[PDB]
DNA sequence: ATATGACGCT
DNA sequence: AGCGTCAT
């Protein structure tokens, strides 16, 4: 009782930029901007695929993954930007850029962990806990809250989405004790105050916006983001969660999107996250493992414990690209040269790389996939990466992949192979 | 014909 | 080491 974790230690944020790519190409290309666009990868089969939407767009039913050819049926005006294509393939290179842009502003107000190329979660924990005495035991004026919404606020005894927002922080604040600055609910409202800061550093300085979610974990903050984006932050407290998990499908959780959260569903028949504080860890173990079922025991309750790890940089670097339907690869030469193009790039990755931030990879992973596969990667291989040498590197992943062909005929490669992925891992500072 | 990054299991 | 899962 007095015993009871509630897991609310730690301040955790999740900022994630809103439609990342759009959004720098409508920084370089003021047409763009306030504009249904979308941006696309290659242009021949049906006008290339869309991996990122403006919200203009998503208003007429714009998605990730549509065929931009399709889009234009929903959309007759859409924009579009099309990704940078360098030797035959997808060149990311604007947006990692623009995503280190984001990475070091953020990185000024505490130790962030890289997410993906547009997020990051942070630790607010000890910002939050200095920020609290040179602010003093004075009030936290809503003032310095423009953009955050806390989550199940307004309730109890305006028609407009502003008015609902002030008025749900309105009694947040107003119901807040400065409680010897040990309360969970003033440390999340710090650490949103802090957030707000961050946010407006980010747009000032890139001119990107962004969304963020404040609460005492990663899950939670993750899906506070989601609850109010575009261009605006939530605060999700300990006391919202049995609410919130009421009726939150169990998809919706970080982790549980795939395999595991249907068997959770189809094992225990329910719907929703809150379902879950019926069962006792011992149960929820014996169903899905030790690890899961823990997880799963505390997460329903809003307690995670994945720490924020410091880690500002990717862990690997790689780059692929899929050979789908007739385009995929058939003969010895084919496979080679593009192991060449994929090579290529990775060097120049690679060599920017160990300039910029002092290590070396030290393990190159080849990749394939064959014809009549529905899995990611058929196969996957290591060899030695002792220099950055495109050449050495594509000969060395062919040498490794070379026996994986069952062709009578020298010149032919059977099966086909639908893709290659090269990927350099395992660093050494250098 | 929906590039590429992190991590768990064995 | 190699494969499977989950995600943006
Ligand atoms: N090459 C490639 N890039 C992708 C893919 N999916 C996403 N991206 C790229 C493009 C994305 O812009 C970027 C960040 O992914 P999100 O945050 O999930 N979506 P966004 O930031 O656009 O919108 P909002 O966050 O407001 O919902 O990662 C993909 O399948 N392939
Ligand atoms: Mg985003
Ligand atoms: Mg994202």
């Amino acid at each position: 009782g007095p015993h009871m974790a509630t897991g609310q230690d730690r301040v955790v944020a999740l900022v994630d930029m809103d439609c990342f790519f759009v959004q720098v190409e409508q920084r370089q290309n003021p047409h763009l901007r306030n504009k249904p666009c979308a941006v696309v990868q290659y242009k021949s089969w049906k006008g290339g695929g869309i991996i990122a939407v403006s919200y203009e767009a998503r208003a007429f039913g714009v998605t990730r993954s549509m065929w931009a050819d399709d889009a234009k049926k929903l959309c007759p005006d859409l924009l579009l930007a099309q990704v940078r294509e360098s030797r035959g393939k997808a060149n990311l290179t604007k947006y990692r850029e623009a995503s280190v842009e984001v990475m070091e502003i953020m990185s000024r107000f505490a130790v962030i962990e890289r997410a993906s190329i547009d997020e990051a979660y942070v630790d607010l924990t000890s910002a939050v806990q200095e920020r609290l005495q040179k602010l003093q035991g004075q009030p936290i004026s809503a003032d310095l809250l423009p953009s955050t919404y806390i989550e199940g606020l307004p309730q109890g005894p305006t028609v407009q989405k502003e008015g609902m927002r002030k008025q749900g922080l309105f009694q947040w604040l107003d119901s807040l004790q400065i409680d010897n600055l040990t309360s969970p609910d003033l440390q999340l409202t710090v650490g949103a105050v802090i957030v707000e800061e961050m946010r407006a550093a980010i747009e000032r300085e890139t001119g990107f916006q962004c969304s963020a979610g404040i609460s005492h974990n990663k899950v939670l903050a993750k899906l506070a983001c989601g609850l109010n984006k575009p261009n605006r932050q939530t605060l999700v407290s300990h006391g919202s969660v049995p609410q919130l998990f009421s009726q939150m499908p169990i998809r919706k959780i970080r982790s549980l999107g795939g395999k595991l959260g249907a068997s959770v569903i189809e094992i225990l028949g329910i719907e929703y996250m809150g379902e879950l504080t019926q069962f006792t860890e011992s149960q929820l173990q014996s169903h899905f493992g030790e690890k899961n079922g823990s997880w799963l025991y505390a997460m329903c309750r809003g307690i995670e414990h994945d720490p924020v790890k410091p880690r500002q940089l990717p862990k690997t670097i790689g780059c692929s690209k899929n050979f789908p339907g007739k385009t995929a690869l058939a003969t010895r030469e084919q496979v080679q040269w593009w192991l060449l193009q994929l090579a290529q790039e990775l060097e120049e990755r690679l060599t920017k790389d160990r300039n910029d931030n002092d290590r070396v990879a030290t393990q190159l992973v080849v990749s394939i996939r064959v014809q009549g596969d529905k899995r990611l990667s058929s196969l996957r291989r290591c060899c030695a990466l002792t220099r950055y040498d495109a050449h050495k590197m594509s000969h060395d992943a062919f040498t490794v992949i070379k026996n994986c062909n069952t062709s009578g005929i020298q010149t032919e490669w059977s099966p086909p192979l639908t893709m290659l992925f090269l990927c350099a891992t395992k660093f050494s500072a250098s």
